[PDB]
């Protein structure tokens, strides 16, 4: 067979609904080294004086009004990737109609009924047009809902603009897509860079450029270029590129690039190609579409040739065969995937879960392994008990004052320790310290040395450096200690005693943060990491973060569902073990990052397979563990809300980030939780499994019933001198069945199907179709025999009655078999469908019954049915339902439902 | 007027649905001193030898089988109060039909249509029968649901019985109602006494008889009488009465009394009278019923006299006037109160809230003040951090071992301290201590000395007494301390230093529990409270109970709703203040129980009005505060789950107890929470306010529309030579309107109405009826004019058309005005009714508009309506709706909706 390139009937969904966003910010290291044309304009803008910058981008210090921003947007464009542009509705309607199947339907109908048979081909075009509008309406509604949901959780940028429209200006929050070139914004810690910026002013701005330059260390950014030599576009100290984050400090800069014009837009190579590889969901959809196309190509030509050879009317035979094959078209596949999931997403929106792109739900339904960090999930972020002790254990006010100095002047990410220190310190001493001391510089949290430091001064002759951080990192650089109120050198015995005391504190669940203070003479030169040496240790603050009340029940529910919960923390092993024991999560053996840093990939994969608590991990360690976990059929999902957690989020099959997080974590994630709760995640997982099961059920039903009808009519034409149904009748049946199925996304789901992770095998759909098709065909042949013999529809002159008869049964069959195939169990007693499904089933059955007796039946070439047909119809329906219910067991035993 | 005794048409609901349970266990001190006949049988049973007890009650040590327990139940009766017996369904149907209004309806119809007018009086009886069956069905369904809900949370008793039916026996759990006389059960701490018991065996059984004997101190209970002199039935040491609780110890006893035969059944005086005083809900229902009866007595006789004088047919006039007055009958009042609330209760069942009796919902909707205890609600019961230090502060293993000895052997109620001590202690030392030491006696928690004590021994020569409790109570009795590993006398300076250290610990949120140990020579004599003296203090265990994560948001929501949250704790003031500060609840000034023990009632009432945190309270203090809080229009609800919290629960307007609590707290409470969560309580409060608003709306609509029709027909008969409607048509209209209103309990409620506590004023119903009645009357007179002039229904020979005309619009008015009166806002845009209400409205409108064209119309004396009447009825309906919407503003401004 093969010839996949020849087949082009598949219509793929837009790249926004499925597949991850093509702009993670980092992606991968480029090899083309960008185009040189851009990295001359970048350098020029870096060195271009600020005074003439206003005229270049037509920007004023006050800001931009509505007209100016609109003109800039129209001129330059939108701050979005090209793949993120929604199609116009008329384009969407046209592409939803120009598909080969509907065009061929209309052309063949016109050809068959061109000569002296008007109103026979006009209505057959009307029916396919109604089907096309129905599909377009469903797709448009679902896409609009999904796009609205995605934009609900989007990164915001603070821009001056004009509020009063008279020049009053202010500060707003808008999604990054609306940032036009030549716009003035301000930046703070935790806010990602929305677009390429020219730094206008900066106070201690430190940003993380590891996405682009590959260096984990933060890089300074000054208002004016302090670096000596330019000609390195990425390393210029006055420009910040999109996709980077502000580690610390404050700044105000002007937008200079937007959309593809940004460095990441085209220089990173994202715009060029970068569309060769699809994901698992797209591959499964493509497999299903190819299966349906193969089925149609195998079946429909046989019917066409048989009818044409038997009756001699090749055109009518082709039209009828195409009408039969309509039910198996892949054009339905978008709708389902677009509609069902979207509905589930809406329900997730009511459960404090926002899904960015729909396909993640599949992974979100098969997340057997869940890697999370303890604080925020396992324990409350707010700390209840904190005491500022000294080496001897006595309470020290000096340690608390130094902690306040280091936590009130720092401009980095806000920490639970910083908030607790600010709250605990009394107001009077707070004012005294604020008046006495003033900031001179800042050394941000590099995350390698794990030591945040701040330099302050109260006089122009001496500077005091105060640093906090993990106990071991502080101790590695301290030289002196204030034990007993004297500056005694820190000996090995004192270090061992401190380690014993801190281990005792940790085993109780108290984390330890040390504070060190150093005095230096007045120095104009800016301080760097090298100055953090020979520090005088002051004390260690012991604090407790209580485990959340919901943590234990949520973890129990998660492990009952089958989601193996693993912890990848970057704190002390003892604290993590105590937290896991208190929350009831078994820890087994802890594994430090130093060990895994040397093991082989296979050894680490096996260890992660047989481990639950990983402590003292670098972000590279977390990414490596997440990547190596997905080595044998395991779909691992990571949950992080840090600066460096974006690579880990992208590495995992599904990334989850809390709404109250840094902007990069939200942007790179796939699912956004409105709060950091495990119970919310568990409920969302249940709902997502329900939604995926509903979509699979929809596809299976609509494929199986149509294949059964195709088989029915396939073995019918040899012994019939007329068409068993007219193509118009088949189109009516398909439209009414689709109207009935509209409510399937709202169907209930059996608890058996959502008790385990779902592994979707597209190949199972073919076996399901083959098993559940001929059951309808047997009773369709029975209906043919009933019409031919009992009711004497033996001649073409009385053909129409024949057709009408089968029509009714067919429709009702397609409308009733649903209620006996949406289970592994016995319907209506052991399980029931949702009310909307019942309502639609009743409505469609009533319409199908009334259609032969409707006045339009003569227009639709339908003849009224005699009353003797009704008991036979009921008997056939009951027999079909009973037969399928009894035969479901064989399919359950042979292969299984899930 | 007066003559309230003469009026007896009001039907009261059964005493189980409304009003508290008449068996709190304690009630009040009796003055009749019981009947002497019972307190001779009680003494005889106390002194009657155990060997012959088996034959007296026909009980075997192995237990009782199904036949024997059934025979005993049939002979003696059921373990329930007489007021708790549900009525038989046939009795319920008969009492729901023998009401005077329906009987007079049938009698007057028969009298009017006795002579040559059959099939006219038979059908008028059929309609009232159908209405009676509808009312009975609704009442029966709602009562069954409420009774099922009440029995869900009921006290259980562990009884041997027979499981295998072959004599294997075992231990079961059955609601106390099934405990027949001569049944063998076992008792544990926290289980209330289900019925009068004869103690067969007892290990250190201590029970609280303060309900009966009024003594707070626990009383011993031995298998054989150890007291010297009998003839005091309450103080006999071998019998336990119903309504008492087991403070500590274990026992196995035999049931000797059941139902009213128990001491509390009739000797307490509960059976005799004790039904004079109703509650607020019953008084409001009675006021509404009296209002409706007075309105009927004012209106209907006038119509009867006018029609009888004008037309001369007194019997038909009386029939018609009674049919008009049907809509204002109080017979609907049970249904509503029985149905609506029940529906809400069902929803509360899905929100982990179980309502025992329906009336509490009203109080549960007006609970402006909520008194609760901190632990369990404010903070999690489980404690995260605990360290067993000594006086010098060093960690002491001896203190932990003594705590394990005192917490593993005690049989009292489990404490979080006991659980934490048991878990913290290592298994090896646990086994060593268990093997080394053994119990000799026990001194339970009297709650006055606040010191639980246990005496153990490792040799037959020395006994060690170990006691824990609050720090101050332990220190008040200690004499020596093990400071620095020596037995040094406890001086004042050491006491002051310990107090300073413990206050420092408390200010951080850590509670302090001290442990004292004493040595005694081997003494056979049983130990008492007097032996707790000259104890050697060992150490104080410091533990932390973290505040719940949901506490702060739930408290914020509660205070936003208007529920003032007050705390009545019995712990240290500093700990309560720290907890309140951490959870965000403002504390202001703490108040100790010693101060309030001396203040006057008015002073204490004012203080409680202007205070939030009460610490160091006795249960009497809590009861006094709760009682004095309800001194000015305040509905105060208490939440407790302790032994002594039952009087406080009964004192409050509404009592709330958690499902996981002692049996007495659950039994005496009014609402049972499936978990100790404030968010659940807040959601339940919102739902209960919704339910009460729905019931009030139902009553207001069904009264106002009927009064409007009554007024309409009242000023209509003078200028009409025929009845404006037939009584049969009126009955049909009322039945269809009731069918429409069936779904009102499912109506949505505006958030404005449930944003504040509800104060139900029955007198407002009359003003609402007077304001919203004549609007319907104006358009009814318009309909009369339309029929008389435009359609020329000027003679009795063409009377029926007239009637039929009005019929239609009449019904539609009563069916449509609903949608424009269930608001203070504009309908269908600013607020909408629930879908079931819309469905019922549409169905009833269709039925009413189709009845004149139905074949039964001739049977119902109804004539088909000309098509010209349809635009007129549509215009009349639109005008009536618009007029009501416009004039709603005047009613809202003059009085107000809520
Ligand atoms: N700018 C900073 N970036 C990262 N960590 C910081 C920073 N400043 C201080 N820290 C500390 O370093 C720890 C590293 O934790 P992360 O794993 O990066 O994030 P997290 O949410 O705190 O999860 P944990 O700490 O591993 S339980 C933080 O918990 C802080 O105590
Ligand atoms: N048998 C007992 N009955 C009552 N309290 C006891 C008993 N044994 C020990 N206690 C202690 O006495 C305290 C009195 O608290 P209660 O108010 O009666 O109940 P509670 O649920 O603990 O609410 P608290 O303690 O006031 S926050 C308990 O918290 C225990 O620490
Ligand atoms: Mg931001
Ligand atoms: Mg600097
Ligand atoms: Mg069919
Ligand atoms: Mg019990
Ligand atoms: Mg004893
Ligand atoms: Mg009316």
């Amino acid at each position: 067979m093969f010839k996949e390139i020849f087949t082009r009937l598949i219509r793929h969904l837009p790249s926004r609904l499925v597949h991850r966003d093509p702009l993670p910010g980092a992606q991968q290291t480029v090899n083309t080294v960008v185009p040189p044309s851009l990295s001359a304009h970048c350098l020029k803008m870096a060195v271009m004086p600020e005074e003439e910058l206003w005229k270049t981008f037509d920007t004023h210090p006050e800001g931009l009004n509505q007209a100016e921003v609109e003109s800039a947007r129209e001129q330059h464009g939108e701050n979005k990737l090209p793949a993120q542009q929604p199609s116009p509705w008329w384009v969407h309607l046209w592409v939803c109609y120009r598909n080969p199947f509907n065009i061929l339907l209309t052309i063949l109908g016109a050809i068959s009924y061109a000569t002296e048979d008007l109103f026979a081909a006009g209505v057959i075009a009307l029916m396919v047009a109604i089907s096309t509008l129905l599909n377009f309406i469903q797709e448009a509604r679902s896409t609009k809902a999904a796009d609205a949901l995605k934009a609900m959780v989007s990164n915001t940028a603070t821009v001056l603009r004009v509020i009063n429209d008279k020049g009053e200006n202010g500060w707003l929050e808008i999604p990054i897509d609306q940032l036009v070139p030549g716009d003035i914004i301000k930046l703070a810690a935790g806010d990602m860079i929305p677009a390429d910026l020219r730094i206008l002013q900066a106070r201690d701005l430190f940003v993380a450029q590891a996405s682009l330059t590959g260096e984990s260390l933060p890089v300074e950014k000054a208002a004016t270029t302090r670096q000596p030599e330019h000609s390195n576009p990425l390393e210029c100290d006055t420009l910040c590129f999109m996709g980077t984050t502000v580690v610390s400090g404050t700044a105000q800069a002007m937008v200079i690039a937007t959309g593809a014009n940004t460095w990441f837009g085209q220089l990173a190579g994202r715009v060029s190609e970068q569309e060769s590889e699809p994901n698992a969901f797209q591959q499964g959809i493509s497999r299903v579409s190819m299966l349906l196309i193969r089925f149609m190509l195998v079946m429909a030509p046989v019917v066409l040739l048989i009818n044409g050879y038997t009756k001699g009317d090749w055109w009518e035979a082709a039209l009828f065969a195409l009408s039969v094959a309509v039910g198996l078209t892949p054009e339905m596949l978008p709708m389902i995937v677009t509609s069902t999931l979207a509905r589930g997403a809406v329900k997730l929106s009511k459960q404090k879960v926002i899904v960015k792109h729909l396909d993640a739900i599949q992974n979100f339904g098969a997340m057997d392994i869940l890697c999370t960090d303890k604080t925020g999930t396992l324990t409350q972020d707010k700390i209840v008990l904190e005491n500022h002790t000294d080496i001897s254990g006595k309470t020290s006010e000096r340690v608390l004052h130094s902690a306040w100095l280091n936590s009130h002047y720092q401009t980095g990410l806000k920490n639970l320790l910083d908030t607790a220190v600010l709250e605990g310190t009394d107001e009077e001493s707070a004012r005294s310290l604020a008046s006495r001391w003033q900031k001179i510089d800042e050394i941000p949290f590099d995350f390698e040395r794990r030591r945040m430091s701040v330099v302050v001064a109260e006089n122009t002759e001496h500077h005091q450096l105060v640093c906090k951080g993990a106990l071991q990192e502080i101790l590695n650089v301290c030289s002196q200690v204030r034990h007993n109120g004297e500056i005694v050198p820190l000996d090995d015995i004192m270090l061992r005693k401190i380690k014993r005391v801190t281990d005792t504190l940790n085993r109780q669940g108290l984390r330890v943060v040390a504070v060190a203070t150093k005095y230096l003479p007045a120095r104009e030169g800016d301080y760097q990491r090298a100055d953090e040496s020979d520090l005088i240790l002051e004390g260690y603050i012991a604090f407790l973060d209580p485990p959340k009340e919901t943590t234990a029940p949520a973890l129990k529910a998660l492990k009952a569902s089958g989601i193996t919960v693993k912890i990848l923390t970057g704190d002390s092993e003892l604290v993590a073990a105590k937290v896991c024991h208190e929350v009831g999560l078994d820890a087994g053996e802890v594994v430090i990052g130093s060990d895994i840093e040397t093991l082989s990939d296979d050894e680490l994969a096996n260890l992660a397979q047989r481990t639950t608590l990983f402590a003292r991990l670098t972000p590279m360690h977390k990414e490596r563990i997440v990547t190596l976990l997905k080595r044998e059929g395991h779909v691992v999902g990571f949950m992080g809300d840090g600066i460096n957690d974006a690579p880990a989020l992208r590495a995992a099959d599904i990334g989850i980030s809390v709404d109250g997080a840094v902007d990069i974590a939200r942007e790179a994630a796939d699912i956004i939780l409105l709060e950091k709760s495990l119970m919310v995640l568990e409920e969302g997982v249940i709902e997502g499994r329900r939604t995926f099961a509903n979509m699979l059920k929809y596809i299976k039903m609509t494929a199986s019933s149509n294949f059964g009808n195709v088989f029915s009519v396939l073995v019918a034409s040899a012994f019939l001198p007329f068409l068993p149904m007219l193509p118009l009748h088949l189109l009516i049946q398909n439209l009414l069945y689709d109207v009935s199925q509209v409510a399937i996304p709202f169907d209930n789901v059996d608890d058996e199907q959502i008790q385990k992770p779902q592994r979707w095998n597209p190949a199972d759909l073919g076996r399901f179709m083959i098993f559940f098709g001929p059951i309808s065909s047997i009773f369709d042949i029975l209906t043919f025999c009933l019409m031919w013999w009992v009711f004497h529809a033996n001649t073409p002159e009385t053909q129409t009655l024949f057709q009408s008869g089968w029509f009714v049964v067919g429709l009702l069959s397609q409308t009733l078999i649903v209620h006996m195939i949406r289970t592994r169990r016995v319907p209506f007693i052991q399980s029931c469908a949702s009310w909307p499904l019942m309502i639609m089933t009743v409505i469609v059955m009533i319409v199908g019954i009334a259609l032969p007796f409707s006045p339009l039946a003569s227009y639709l070439q339908l003849q009224a049915l005699p009353l003797s047909y009704f008991p036979w119809l009921v008997a056939i329906l009951a027999g079909y339902m009973t037969l399928t219910q009894l035969v479901k067991g064989f399919y359950s035993r042979r292969y299984g439902w899930q």
